[PDB]
């Protein structure tokens, strides 16, 4: 009858009194960790004083203006316009309509197709599911909607062949050039991608990938959109994934990580180029002014202020990031059936493989991931299996102690993994 | 630059010290009226104690179970399964995917087309905007996606011709039969409609309309979906619009009215037929179990408990509804350029017309509505203009006094309207 009692820092406690390490930070979003009583209070205060604004007033609710001011301080230059939503899924959907509307305004109404990636995830809307490349969303029949295409994911371990990462990076990106040319540049609105594919299994692209993607977008006059749903609000040590990989998207989407998951909220950050365009069109002015649930906005403000003023983000870049990465590699590198050990900031992962030498994957990709995950679970550690990949994204406020503590349990579980593997003769 | 200070009951106050009557209850959703400090407290408590649950636990957060249990008590028979979202727009989107998935499971994957209405509104997603029939989101571009069709709205004043309401009702509904037959019954997944079209201008369908719609859906094995975004949580005096019009939809969608707008939340209520179907498919099990932001769920619980236990809904049926309707008609019936005075419960409206005898509308439908609205606004009353329709949906806790007070100001504004009409020679 196991029931969650409470959560604190990086831990969750059950009814039987057991403590669970949340190596996933809820749904990749509990960035400041659990237990932030101060957030409850910011909520209480805002609900009490002014939980609504009205379009009667022709102004913006002060708790939204506040959030916007602070966001502009932590986001790259030129991201002045922000459109608030209730979720990452809505952010994606809004982004889609914004991209299409932008081209309309430009007198290029046939520029409508957005390109995404297989094993990409952009939420659960029809719009987002059709943009995302999860294989079990696309055979559905209705997905994808037209104006959606997909290229293969830059996953080196499977698609690298004999190429080096850097080399594969150029190839993997060039798939965007192929798809654009195949479709017609005059029909393509945008490429959308997570800097690191989260739900795809923390597929980290080679260093050559993103600058090539961007060159291609610019070449063919296609907008570039980063989906910062998972990589946003300090996850890679930078404020946003795209900053780490060193590309400048024309828009980017954010989700409940903006509030550490405390209340539902998302946003679309819009750059100068597109902002100017949407304003002339006027379609979205209402959202840029009146968007943002005030209570949610106040909790988001608290969370971002914590992220900055408590040096949580800088700490990922400087201290806990490098440490986690080093320790992550140290801990996991040595296993027989564990390969492509990878990570940046506080997102990290590895893949379970049949044989590292041949770079051979297990059959029925995901069944072996399940087996490993059940173990982490029976051992009161939360790490998720995406197919045969194992992924972790703990709260950003995790300590060096907590790091070692988590890895300790993971270590033990993987030892147990190899055994059960041999014990079954699947090793 | 007027700034909203606070809100209380049905009133909002500005920085200049003026009091404004909110005849619209925010965005049709502030059902229990402003100032509910008890909601702040339910929020504060939930955020403090347990603002998250984890899928590790294989149970449902208690604040969600609670909400579900209470909802089941107030919703019609057979609406056991509920899927929570953050918004009305998401609810619509989820509903669409549910409908399509249901038919897949049934071995009928080509049953994909949903039918909506012109001047219908089902939110702002791509999915919802393509289902809705606002022609200002329905031109040359992305919308609509395939698997979306539209029939004309049952708007008597324009489409009635020489028929009586009840007569027109049968015709207007039969448009669904025409569209189905035109498309092929084997390709049609569902008909979706707001019991009363809200943002379309509170178009109230004849009494014959909905039972006919349902007969047609059942005839052709097409699902029937009510969009209770605006009509839900007591607006028509009943719990849900469809109860008032006497049809039983297989699913219905709900929005922030579930929480009186205090925190973002929505839901899809799923009937036995479809629930059974989606469970066999298993696609949606995760949401039926783990869906619902707990903080939002706790605020929603408070709001529903208030709606019931404080007899706010009953009060709309018995007391304030009849009164408002009577007084609404009394007040507005007598004007030269005001016709189709209409309403049920606490939703009510009228249309500005050039000449009532010919049933002739003003040209550039909406310009005249703008002029009237500016007046309500310059007089510190909130009522919205949808084209040339004028609509009101004040909080449900409005008193007889507040009713008369609102109508008083509206009266004056309409007197002023007629004059400015003559003064321009547009009368
Ligand atoms: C890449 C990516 N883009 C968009 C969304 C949509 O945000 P929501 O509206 O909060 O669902 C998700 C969400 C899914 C998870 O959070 C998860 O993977 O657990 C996502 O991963
Ligand atoms: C009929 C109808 N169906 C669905 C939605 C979507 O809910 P949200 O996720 O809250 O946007 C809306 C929303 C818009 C308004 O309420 C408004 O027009 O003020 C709606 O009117
Ligand atoms: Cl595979
Ligand atoms: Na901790
Ligand atoms: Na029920």
């Amino acid at each position: 009858a196991r029931v969650m009692t409470r959560g604190e820092g990086v831990y969750l406690w059950d009814s039987e009194g057991n403590k669970i390490i949340d190596g996933m930070a809820g749904l990749w979003c509990v960035n400041v960790g659990y237990g932030r009583k101060d957030f409850a209070e910011a909520a209480r205060r805002q609900m009490e004083e002014l939980p609504f604004y009205n379009t009667f007033f022709k102004t913006t609710h002060p708790a939204v203006v506040e959030l916007s001011s602070l966001l502009a301080e932590v986001t790259p230059a030129g991201f002045d316009r922000v459109f608030y939503t209730n979720s990452g899924s809505e952010s994606v959907d809004t982004m889609i309509r914004m991209v299409r509307r932008y081209w309309d305004v430009q007198g290029k109404p046939e520029k409508k197709t957005l390109i995404g990636r297989w094993n990409g995830y952009h939420g659960s809307t029809i719009g987002g599911a059709s943009l995302g490349g999860m294989k079990y969303m696309h055979e559905q029949g209705d997905l994808p909607i037209p104006g959606m295409a997909h290229i293969e994911q830059p996953w080196w371990y499977k698609h690298g062949k004999d190429m080096t990462p850097d080399e594969f990076g150029v190839v993997a990106a060039r798939w965007l050039e192929e798809k654009i040319l195949e479709i017609g540049a005059d029909k393509v609105a945008a490429f959308v991608g997570e800097p690191i594919q989260g739900a795809g299994g923390v597929i980290v692209p080679p260093a050559t990938y993103w600058p090539e993607i961007e060159r291609i977008c610019r070449k063919y006059d296609v907008l570039l959109v980063a989906d910062e749903v998972i990589c946003g609000f300090g996850r890679t040590g930078e404020w946003f994934g795209h900053q780490h990989f060193g590309f400048q998207p024309d828009l980017f989407t954010a989700a409940k990580g903006l509030s550490s998951g405390y209340l539902p909220i998302g946003a679309v950050f819009v750059g100068k180029r597109v902002a100017e365009g949407l304003i002339a069109g006027g379609d979205f002015n209402h959202g840029f002014t009146y968007s943002g649930h005030p209570v949610c906005a106040a909790v988001a403000h608290a969370n971002v202020a914590a992220l900055r003023d408590e040096g949580i983000v800088q700490r990922v870049k400087d201290d806990i990031g490098p440490y986690m990465q080093k320790r992550w590699r140290e801990t996991f590198s040595r296993f027989e059936h564990v390969d492509d050990v990878r990570g940046v900031g506080m997102v990290q992962a590895f893949t379970l493989v049949k044989n590292k030498a041949k770079r051979e994957l297990f059959p029925d990709f995901g069944e072996i991931g399940t087996l490993c995950r059940d173990i982490f679970f029976r051992n009161n550690l939360i790490m998720r299996a995406c197919g045969d990949h194992i992924v972790s994204a703990p709260p950003l406020v995790m300590t060096r102690a907590e790091v070692d503590e988590m890895l300790a349990v993971a270590e033990r579980c993987l030892e147990e993994f190899e055994q059960t593997l041999k014990a079954r003769g699947l090793a």
